[PDB]
Order: C-alpha cells, then structure tokens, then sequence
C-alpha cells in the first residue's frame, strides 16, 4: 500500500531569497519570506556562522514566526554544482518544505528571480 | 521573467518502498534498505549504510550512489528526542530531480518495514550539466 505525504494546500513561495556572506566566508545571512498564500507571509533573517566556509555550513535550527528552519549544503556533485537545502517546518501544522538553491543562483548576493514555490509534505510527528 | 515559478516537476510521485532501518547493537552502523519507485521506470533497490564512531542513528550519511540516485541523510532532534526524524535527499542527477523522504524514529525504531509506503513529489533542482 502507498500513501502520498504531500499536503493538499497551495505550494509555499519563498520570496526574495538572497544570501550575503561576509568577506571571509565565516558568516552568511539569508533573507527571505515564506508565503503559504492562505495566511500572511512571514519575513525571515537566517544567519549561518562557521569558523571557515559558512557557505558550506549546516545552519539552524532557527525560529522564524511559526517555522523552524535548518539548512545543509552539499558538494556531492562538485563545487560547480554546490547547493543548499533548507528544511522549513511549521511544527503546529506538521508541514515541511525543502527549498533548494544552487550556489550559482545565490552567489552574486542578488535576489533569486523568479521566486520559487514548493509543495509541503506532512511530517507525522507526535504532539 | 515571471514573478514566481513552481519547482514541482510534472512527474508521478516517487514512492519509497519497503523502508527499514536496522542499527547494530552499539549504534555505530545503521543500514537503511528501501526502493525508489518513480513509476515511470521500474524501481531501484538501495542499501544505504551510515557509520559513526557513536550514534549512527543520528549521523549524517552519504553521499551514496544507488542506481541513478545520489543519496544523503540528516537526522534532527530539533523537536526533542521523542520527535527525532531522519530526512533523506534523493537526487537523480541526470533528471535534475530531488525528493526528501522523512521518517520519524518512532516509525523505524522497531527495525520493521514502514507501511504504508510513503510517496513524495519530486522538485526540479537547476543543476548545470554544462557549467
């Protein structure tokens, strides 16, 4: 038997996503909004620090409004295809999305356009 | 350029089949076994081993290749240990598609197959095959 874990709600849009890292790459500040389209959007500032290579570091958990956010960077496909995945969880709703951005997309410190939308999945936590 | 873009690919959901975690007695190795069934093709069977000096069940794994897939995993206790959960990242590099199956420790701790099989909608990952 098969069960779809995808929620029957609109995709969540990650708005105006950008990554700004300091000169030494020991701190990267990600800013974005989370717009579920069914409620007021949430604005987030998400800072990842490291002794070296903050852009490769795993971040969080960070709270932003109803969300708990982490991130993980992967160079599994080589540096040219490095990418960061966020895990954005609304614990109250038991919903999770995983926005994922290549370094190519965010390296210039400009906002990613278009905004990217993701379908939430159910996470069967026990409250 | 449009304002917004759905990243969800126009393909059937990938079903993770017969998922099981078995860790050794000292929790220095956990073997996850599961299939990736995209339905568009016959399923791929995978054996995914995560090793650690301690607490392999909490350790990040991969990358491991299984058929066309590259797989990593990360465990999170952000909601407390009773709500620990493992998230996989399963990417088909050639198709530029990725899913993130996620299982709570409660679901897998018995070492028994998770049922029902859980399916996930793939997202597009805009990797550059042409640098």
């Amino acid at each position: 038997a098969d069960k779809s874990m995808m929620a029957a709600v609109p995709e969540w849009t990650i708005t105006n996503l950008k990554r700004v890292c300091n000169a030494g790459n020991t701190s990267c500040t990600w800013t974005f909004g989370v717009d579920t389209h069914l409620a007021t959007a949430t604005s987030c500032t998400y800072v990842v620090k490291a002794n070296a290579n903050a852009s490769q570091a795993s971040g969080g958990p960070v709270t932003c409004g109803p969300y708990t956010i982490t991130s993980s960077w992967s160079g599994q496909f080589g540096p040219n295809n490095g990418f960061t995945t966020f895990a954005v969880t609304d614990f109250s709703k038991k919903l999770i999305v995983w926005p994922a951005y290549t370094d190519v997309q965010v390296q210039a410190g400009k906002v990613v356009s278009p905004n990217q939308s993701y379908a939430p999945a159910n996470l069967p936590l026990e409250h």
